[PDB]
C-alpha cells in the first residue's frame, strides 16, 4: 500500500484530515485551481461551437435548456447581479468564464445573481438539511474525519453536491424542473429512504404513470395525482425541506386524502417508532451491562483509539458510536440505533407495509438484531465463567489493536491541540456535539 | 414507553388481541364510525365542486374514471343492485352516502352491486389467496396475534386491502384496468415475488416497453408480448388466482413459448425444490438433534411463553416457529425454512437465473445459512462439552426471558378458556392449523 | 430425495460432470435432438399462420422485425450464406428449418451467415467475456463443476445465453437494438453491476428519461445525454467489450465531460480499491493465521474433501475458495474477496457513490465483515486455550463432514485420471487456473 496525493483540510480537524485532489469540483471556492491546456479569451460563439466537437453532450443539453433556448422560456422576468433583467442567452462564458486559464466553477454564489429566491430558500434551512451537509455533516462528522480520504471519497462528494453546487437534482447542463421532481433525482443520495418509497403504493404508481403523466406542471394543489419526493418535501416549489408541523403535513396530505385518514397514518407513526424505541432499550441494556461486568472482547483498551484518541467504550456518552474497529457487540449495537431504528421511522413516515414489518431495516429485523446482540452477550458471559473458574487470565487478541487498516486510523495522531475551536465557536452555522468540540 | 389507544379485536383470539383505530379504513363494515365536522345531505354535483377546492385529486382522478366520465366508457352494460342498467355517473354518493354525519366506506359487498362476476371470482378462491388473507391470515395467523398491533399494524392493512376492498391493483379514484395490468400494482405487497421478477428477463422487457406498449387491451392471448403479473396469474380477466395444474400453465406459457420449451422450465423447477430440501433435512436434522442432549442456549423454559402459552420448541409440531424471541439456532432454522425455501420456489417459477444461484433467499445463501446454522451448533457443543468436565452447571440468562419488549408479548397473558373455537367451527372460511385451535 | 434425469457432461470434467435436459436449448449444437409431435415440410407462409393461433406472440414480433417486416429495414446490405444480398423476408424455416422432425436450434454460426461483423466481433473476445462464458467460465468454473447440476441449472443457461445465442441484449422475436440499448437487456445477468448504476446519477437519469429520449439512434459521439451499458463498453456499435486503456475512457467519458474530470474519477478508483485491499491483507492474515495454530473448526480434513478431491484449505494455493461446505471462518473470508472486494471495484467504476461507502458489498460492510472475521477468529482461538489448559482433545463434529447434501458432493466420487487435460491442452480457448488442470 502506498498513500495517494493528498491537500489539506478545511474543517476544525484540518491540522490531520486530508482530501482527494478530486475536490476541487466540490469544493469549487476553496480547492479549484486551474488545469487546461487551452488558452485564449472567446466569446460564448466560439465555445459553443469549438465543444460541440470536443464535448458534444454539454453543447447538446445547453441547447435543450432555457439558458440557451429561448425559445424555451417561460418568461420568468430573471435580473442577474445588476438590476437590469437577462433578455439574452446566458451562455458557457456566463457561468465559466471567458479565459480558458481563468475558469471558475460555479456555486450556490454563481447561481445567486440570477435566482436570489432559490439561493436564499438554500441557505435557510439549519443542521441536518442540505444547507449545512458538507460545511457541518462531513467536516465535523466522525465516521468521515475518522476514516481516510480515499474511502470516503464519496461521502464528501454526496454531501457537497447538495450544498455547494445547484446541479442535485437538476442535471447539470439542462436544468430541467420535470427532471428535479422525479423520484430519481433524489434517490442517489437518498438511499434507506428510496426503499420504503419503492415498497409503498406511492412509488409504485409513480412508475406505473411517469410515462404518462404530464411533468412539465409545478408541484402544487391539484397538479399531481401521485405525490413524489419534490411534492411531499418542496412544497409549492420551495426551495427548502408538535400540533404545529403534525397539522402542516395532514394539510399537504389533505391534497389527495381525508385528513381523518392523514391523521390516522401519521397516528401509526408515532405508535410504530415508540416500540421499536423498547426494542432499543432491551439492546442498551444487555450490551452496557457486558461493559459493567467487564466481559467484553475486546474492551475499549484492546481496541485502537477511537477518532478523539481515547479508548472509550462505543455506545456511552463521550465515545463514537462505529461499526468499524470496534467489538462485535458494539457493532451489532450501532447496527441497530443508526440503520434499524432510523429506517423504522422512515418506513412509517412514507407508508411502506413492507418495510414496516418485513423489509430492510425493519422491525423483524429489530428482532433479528435483538437476538444477534443476545447471543453474542451470552457468548461473551459464559467464556468469562469458564475461564473464572478454571482460572485463566485471557487477554485480548492482536488483530483487534494492529493491522494494515488500522494502522492507517488518525486515533492514534489525536495530540491536545490539534482542534480548532474557533471553527466550533461560529454563530453562522450550526454544530455537530462532539466530545472535543470545546463548547 | 406507553401504551396507545387500542380496539378489540375481531377473530378467534379477540379476547387479548387488539388493533389500531386506524382499522376502520381496513376493515369498515366492523370498525368504521363516523369522525366528520362537516354534516348536511348533498346531491352528487355538490359533493364534487365542494371537494375540488378540499381533496381536489379526488375529483380530478374521478373525471378520469368511467364512473364520473362516460365519455370514458366500453358500454359493458353495468347493472347495480337493482335489475336496470346504469346509464348515469356513478358519483361520490352512490359510493360513500348522501349524508356527511352518514357516511360508509365501500367493501366488495358495495362493488359487488354494480359488479357481481369480478366479486364472485374474487369470494371463489380458498385458503392462501386474497380471499382470506384477513380473516384467516391475520386474525389466525402467529405472528400477528403474537406481537402487540402497533407493530403488525403495516401486516393488517397490507392483507386487508385485497380482501376487503377493491382498490388493491385498482388505484383509488380512477379504477384503471391499465394501471392494474402492471406489475406496480402487485409488487407493493408481494416483496420475495418482485425481486425474482425483477431479475428475471420478463420483468426487464417490462421497464424497457412499458412506456411503448399498449396498456389498454385486456390480458388476452395475442394482446401482449411481455407477461405481467396480471397476465400470469390473472388468466383472461380472471379474478381469482398434478398433470392437469401443470398442463394448465404449460398452455398458458404457449402463448409465446414452445410447449417443449414450457415443460423443461417447469421441470426445472421441480428439480431446483428438490435439491433445497436436501439443505433443510440436514439443517432440521442440526437444529432438532441439539434439543434432544439439551444444549440449546436458551431452551424453551429459559425463553419467553410463545403466543400459544407455553415452554415449547418453536421448530417442532405443536412450537411456534419463530424469528422473534428465541434462541438463535431456532432463529436461523426458521430463516431457512421461511425465507429462502420459499424464495427458491419463487426463484424457479419466475424464470430468475439470478436469483436462483446467487440472489437474495437463493441456493447459494441456503448453502450459507446451513454452515451459520452448524457453526451456532457447533459452539453449543463445544460450550456444553467444556462445562460438563469442569463440574460447572450453567443457566440461560436473564435477558433472554424477561425485557421491555418482552413483557409486552401476549404469550405471558395465555389463560385456559380465551380461545373461541366457534371461530375455528366455521364451514363458509378456511382455517390455519394452530396448537390451540380445538378443531 | 430422488435424483433427476441427467444427460453426460462436455467439459474437462465429463466423466462425472452432468446436466439437465434442458440444456439442449443452451447448447443447441451439442445436446439438440427432435421433440416435435408435428410433421411436414412447410412453405415459410405456412409456418407463420400456424403459429398464430398457436404461439401468437412469436408471430406478432416476427411481424415487428426487420426479418419478418421489409418496411422496418434500413437497407443495411445484409449479404447471407452466398455472396448474393438478402432482399425477400428472413422467415421461420431460414432460422429452424423447413422440416418439423428436422428443426434446429439457431447459434451464432447460424446468425454468421447474414451477419459477418457481428459474429466476428462476438468471437473476438478473450477469458471473462461473452465469449468465452460457457465453454470456459462453466465447464472448468470451481462452483458449477462442484456442485449437482440442478442446483447450478441457471448458471449454465445466463452464462450460455450470451456466448452460443444472439438473443443476449436482443429479446428473441424483436431483435431490436433500441431494447438492446437499455440497461434492462443487461442486467437480467449482471446483477452486482446494476445496484452500482442504479444508485449512481446516471442510471438514475435513465429511469427518467427513458419514455421521452430517443432510443432509435446508434449509441455514438453526441447521440445520447444518459450513459447506458451499451454506450459504455458496446462503443460505437462494437460487438466486443495501463496509460492506454486509461486514456480510452477518458476519450469515452469526453462524450459529455471534461478530460480532467474524467481523469479524477479514475484517479478515485484507483484510490479506493487501493485502501480495500489493506482490509483483506488484514482478513488475509487473520485466516491463514488460525490455519498455521489449527485452530479452525472444523479442519480441511473434518470437512468433506472439495470439488478437486483433496482435504486442503480453501483460501490458500491449491484448494477451492468457496462459501459451500467449508467452515465460518473461511465462508466469511470467501465472501469478502469475491462479492465485497470485487463490488467495491464495480462502484467506484459505475461512479456510485452510495456503494462506495453505504452500500451492498462496500467499504463499511468491509469493515463490517473485518469484525466479523475477528469475532470468529477470536472465539475459535478462545475455546483452544481453554480446551488446552483443561485437557480436552476436541474433534470436529460429524454434521460437518456428513449430510444428505453433502453426500451428493463429487468431491467424494473424485479419483485420478477423470480429467480430460487434452481439454486444457486447447489453444483456440482461454482456459481457467485449476489445481488438476495438468498444464
Ligand atoms: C441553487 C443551488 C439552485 C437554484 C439557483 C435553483 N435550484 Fe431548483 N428546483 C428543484 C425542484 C424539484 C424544482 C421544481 C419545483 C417545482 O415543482 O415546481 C426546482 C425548480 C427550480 C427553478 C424553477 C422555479 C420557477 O418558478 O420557475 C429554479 C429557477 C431553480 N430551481 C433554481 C430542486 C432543487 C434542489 C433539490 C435537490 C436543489 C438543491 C436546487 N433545486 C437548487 C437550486
Ligand atoms: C372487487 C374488489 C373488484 C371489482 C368490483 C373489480 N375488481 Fe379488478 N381488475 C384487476 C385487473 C388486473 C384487471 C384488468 C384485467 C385485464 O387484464 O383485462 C381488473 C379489471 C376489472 C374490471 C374490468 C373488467 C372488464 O371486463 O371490463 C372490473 C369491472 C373490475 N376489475 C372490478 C385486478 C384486481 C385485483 C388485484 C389485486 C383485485 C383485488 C380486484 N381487481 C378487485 C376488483
Ligand atoms: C450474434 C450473437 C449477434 C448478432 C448476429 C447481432 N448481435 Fe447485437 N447488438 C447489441 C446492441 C446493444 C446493439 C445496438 C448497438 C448500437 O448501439 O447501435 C446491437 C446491434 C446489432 C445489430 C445492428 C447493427 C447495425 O449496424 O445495424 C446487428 C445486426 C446485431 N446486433 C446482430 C447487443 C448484443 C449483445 C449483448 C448482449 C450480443 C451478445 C449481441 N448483440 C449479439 C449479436
Ligand atoms: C476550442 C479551442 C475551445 C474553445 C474556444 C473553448 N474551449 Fe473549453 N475546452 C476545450 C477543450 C479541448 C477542453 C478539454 C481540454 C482542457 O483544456 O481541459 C476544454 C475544457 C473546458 C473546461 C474544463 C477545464 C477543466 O478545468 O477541466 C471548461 C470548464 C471549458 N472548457 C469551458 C469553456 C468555456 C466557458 C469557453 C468559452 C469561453 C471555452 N471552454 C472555450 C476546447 C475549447
Ligand atoms: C444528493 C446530492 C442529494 C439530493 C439530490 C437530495 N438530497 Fe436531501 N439530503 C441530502 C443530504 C446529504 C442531506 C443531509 C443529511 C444529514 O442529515 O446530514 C439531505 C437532507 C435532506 C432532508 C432533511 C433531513 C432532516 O434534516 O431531517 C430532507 C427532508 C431531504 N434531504 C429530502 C430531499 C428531497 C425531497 C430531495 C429531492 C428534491 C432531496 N432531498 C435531494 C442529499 C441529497
Ligand atoms: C450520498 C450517496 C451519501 C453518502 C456517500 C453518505 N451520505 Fe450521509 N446521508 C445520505 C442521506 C441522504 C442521508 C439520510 C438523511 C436522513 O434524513 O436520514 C444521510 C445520512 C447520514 C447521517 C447520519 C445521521 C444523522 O446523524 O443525521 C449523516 C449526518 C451523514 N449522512 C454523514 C455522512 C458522511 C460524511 C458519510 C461518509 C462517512 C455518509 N454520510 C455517506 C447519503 C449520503
Ligand atoms: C363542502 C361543504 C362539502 C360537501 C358538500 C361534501 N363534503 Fe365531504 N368533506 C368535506 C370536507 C371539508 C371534508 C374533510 C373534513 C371532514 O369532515 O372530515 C370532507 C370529508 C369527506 C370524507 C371523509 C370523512 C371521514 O370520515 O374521514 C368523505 C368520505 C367525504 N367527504 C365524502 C363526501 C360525499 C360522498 C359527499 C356528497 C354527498 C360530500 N363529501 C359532500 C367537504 C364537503
Ligand atoms: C396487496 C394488497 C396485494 C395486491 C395488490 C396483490 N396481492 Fe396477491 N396476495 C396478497 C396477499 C396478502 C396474499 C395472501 C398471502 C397468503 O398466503 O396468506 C396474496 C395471495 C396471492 C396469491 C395466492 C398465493 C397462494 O395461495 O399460493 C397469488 C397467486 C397472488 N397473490 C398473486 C397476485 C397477483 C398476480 C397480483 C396482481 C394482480 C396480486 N397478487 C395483487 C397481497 C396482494
Ligand atoms: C404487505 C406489504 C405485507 C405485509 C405487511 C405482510 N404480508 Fe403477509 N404476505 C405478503 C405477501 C404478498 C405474501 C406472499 C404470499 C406467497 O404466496 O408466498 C405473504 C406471505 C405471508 C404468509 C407466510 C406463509 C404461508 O404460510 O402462507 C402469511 C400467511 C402472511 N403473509 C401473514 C402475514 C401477517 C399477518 C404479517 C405480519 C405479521 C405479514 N403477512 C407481513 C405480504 C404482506
Ligand atoms: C401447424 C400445423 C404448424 C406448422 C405448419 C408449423 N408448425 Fe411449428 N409447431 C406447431 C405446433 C402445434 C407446435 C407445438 C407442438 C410441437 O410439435 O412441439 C410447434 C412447435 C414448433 C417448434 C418448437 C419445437 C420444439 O422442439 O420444441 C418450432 C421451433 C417450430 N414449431 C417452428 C416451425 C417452423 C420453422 C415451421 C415452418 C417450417 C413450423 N414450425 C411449421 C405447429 C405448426
Ligand atoms: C446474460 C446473458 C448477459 C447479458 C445479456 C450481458 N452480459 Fe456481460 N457478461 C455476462 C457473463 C456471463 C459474462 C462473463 C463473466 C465472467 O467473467 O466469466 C459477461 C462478461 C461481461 C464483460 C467482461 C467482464 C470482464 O472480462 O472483465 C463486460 C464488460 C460485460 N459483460 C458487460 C455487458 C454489457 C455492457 C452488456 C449489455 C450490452 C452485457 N454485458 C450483456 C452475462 C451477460
Ligand atoms: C446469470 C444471471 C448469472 C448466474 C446464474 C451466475 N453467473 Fe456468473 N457471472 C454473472 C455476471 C454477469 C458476472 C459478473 C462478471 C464481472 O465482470 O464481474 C459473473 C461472475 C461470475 C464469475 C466470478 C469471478 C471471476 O472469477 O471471473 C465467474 C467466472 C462466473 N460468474 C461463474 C458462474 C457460474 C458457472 C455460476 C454458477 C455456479 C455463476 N456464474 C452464477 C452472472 C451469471
Ligand atoms: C408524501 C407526502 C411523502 C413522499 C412521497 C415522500 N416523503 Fe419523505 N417524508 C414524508 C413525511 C410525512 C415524513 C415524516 C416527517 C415527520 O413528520 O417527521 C418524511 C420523512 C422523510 C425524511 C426524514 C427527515 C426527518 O427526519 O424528518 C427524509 C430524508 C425524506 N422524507 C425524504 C424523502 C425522499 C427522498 C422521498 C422520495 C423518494 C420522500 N421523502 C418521499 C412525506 C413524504
Ligand atoms: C460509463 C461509461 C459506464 C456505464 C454507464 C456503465 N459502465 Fe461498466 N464500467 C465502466 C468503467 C469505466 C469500468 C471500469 C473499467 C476499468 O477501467 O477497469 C466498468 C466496469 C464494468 C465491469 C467490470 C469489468 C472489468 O473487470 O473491467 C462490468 C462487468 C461492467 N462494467 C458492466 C456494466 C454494465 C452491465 C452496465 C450497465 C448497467 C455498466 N457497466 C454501466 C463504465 C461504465
Amino acid at each position: 500500500y502506498t498513500k495517494p496525493d493528498y491537500v489539506d483540510g478545511r474543517g476544525p480537524y484540518k491540522s490531520f484530515l486530508k482530501f482527494l485532489p478530486s475536490i476541487r469540483w466540490y469544493d469549487p471556492e476553496h480547492y479549484w485551481t486551474n488545469g487546461s491546456q487551452n488558452e485564449g479569451v472567446f466569446k460564448n460563439e466560439e465555445c459553443v461551437l469549438c465543444h460541440t466537437v470536443q464535448t458534444p453532450t454539454i453543447v447538446k443539453d445547453w441547447k435543450k435548456s432555457a439558458h440557451g433556448n429561448l425559445e424555451m422560456r417561460r418568461g420568468l422576468g430573471v435580473k442577474g447581479k445588476d438590476g437590469k433583467p437577462v433578455e439574452g442567452t446566458v451562455g458557457c462564458d456566463a457561468c465559466h468564464g471567458n479565459d480558458h486559464q481563468k475558469l471558475f466553477m460555479p456555486t450556490y454564489k454563481n447561481c445567486g445573481e440570477c435566482h436570489p429566491r432559490e439561493t436564499s430558500e438554500h441557505r435557510s434551512g439549519g443542521l441536518g438539511s442540505h444547507t449545512h451537509a458538507y460545511t457541518v455533516n462531513v467536516l465535523e462528522f466522525s465516521w468521515h474525519v475518522g476514516k481516510p480520504a480515499e474511502e470516503v471519497a464519496g461521502c464528501a462528494e454526496c454531501h457537497a453536491i447538495v450544498e455547494n453546487r445547484c446541479d442535485g437534482c437538476h442535471t447539470r447542463h439542462v436544468f430541467s424542473p420535470a427532471e428535479a421532481r422525479k423520484p430519481t433525482a433524489c434517490r442517489y443520495c437518498h438511499m434507506d429512504e428510496w426503499a420504503m418509497y419503492n415498497t409503498s403504493v406511492h412509488g409504485c404508481l409513480y412508475e406505473a404513470e411517469s410515462a404518462t403523466m404530464d411533468w412539465s406542471k409545478p408541484s402544487k394543489k391539484g397538479n399531481y395525482r401521485v405525490p413524489t419526493c419534490a411534492y411531499c418535501h418542496m412544497q409549492d416549489g420551495n426551495h427548502n425541506p408538535h400540533k404545529a408541523k403534525r397539522d402542516a403535513w395532514i394539510k399537504k396530505c389533505q391534497d389527495c386524502h381525508s385528513p381523518r385518514f392523514a391523521a390516522d397514518k401519521l397516528k401509526e407513526m408515532d405508535a410504530g417508532v415508540n416500540l421499536s424505541f423498547t426494542k432499543w432499550r432491551e439492546a442498551a441494556a444487555v450490551i452496557v451491562g457486558c461493559f459493567l461486568d467487564g466481559v467484553v472482547d475486546p474492551m475499549p483498551e484492546g481496541s485502537p483509539p477511537d477518532w478523539y484518541g481515547h479508548y472509550t467504550f462505543s455506545l456511552l456518552p463521550g465515545g463514537d458510536p462505529r461499526f468499524y474497529a470496534t467489538s462485535n457487540l458494539e457493532r451489532l449495537g450501532l447496527e441497530m440505533i443508526c440503520y434499524l431504528t432510523g429506517n423504522v421511522y422512515k418506513a412509517y413516515a412514507h407508508m411502506s407495509m413492507y418495510n414496516q414489518t418485513y423489509g430492510n431495516g425493519s422491525a423483524f429485523e429489530q428482532d433479528r438484531k435483538l437476538v444477534e446482540i443476545k447471543t453474542e452477550a451470552a457468548k461473551l458471559r459464559r467464556f468469562a465463567a469458564i475461564e473464572k473458574k478454571i482460572g485463566l487470565e485471557h487477554k485480548s487478541e492482536g488483530f483487534w489493536q494492529h493491522g494494515e487498516y488500522l494502522d492507517l486510523l488518525p486515533g492514534w495522531i489525536r495530540k491536545p491541540g490539534d482542534v480548532d475551536v474557533e471553527w466550533f465557536k461560529r454563530t453562522d452555522i450550526p454544530h455537530r456535539a462532539n466530545a472535543d468540540a470545546g463548547v
